[PDB]
């Protein structure tokens, strides 16, 4: 219902040649998208500490929280978009993006 | 807090009723396993992912990486995996501290 969250889950493996400073700047820019994208309300990210997925190799997670029933197209065309944008789409060796409403 | 995150793809044979059963049963583990804090799950709506990719996300909150492991080895979790592992084709597990 109203006020339900729409979440994106970004699942990343960075290319070997991406530097630690580059990764940090990427996450910093993503967190700040909240201030730029009206429908975007939260960004939290994390580094996996367990490494139990064998050969899949994903290491980082970004959780993006959006308001529901609001356009997010300004995010889709934003230069910083991890999949579509010119700025960061070269950073990842592997990338998955999911779009779901959390429920219980 | 820390997050135990599950990304899963069900086996092709699994029905909608069985996915509902899977998540109802899993969410109820919070009533049984002391270590668990909140559980949320959701279905991916991305058309790109649906044919062959992962389809469902489960988020579980824990106090620490230690209490994630308390959950992992709890009899009720061992039991859950024993009889519901058959439901998934593959999964990804991540344990991390969210930050901004």
């Amino acid at each position: 219902g109203p006020g339900m969250a729409v979440k994106h889950l970004i699942v990343l493996k960075f290319k070997d040649e991406i530097t630690e400073a580059q990764k940090e700047e990427f996450f910093k820019t993503y967190v700040n998208l909240v201030n730029i994208i009206p429908a975007m309300k939260d960004v939290y990210w994390g580094k996996d500490v367990t490494q139990k997925n064998k050969e899949e190799g994903y290491t980082h997670i970004v959780e993006v929280t959006f308001e529901s029933v609001e356009t997010i197209q300004d995010y889709i065309i934003h230069p910083a978009h991890v999949g579509f944008g010119d700025v960061y789409r070269s950073f990842w060796e592997k990338l998955l993006i999911f779009d779901y409403t959390p429920r219980k």
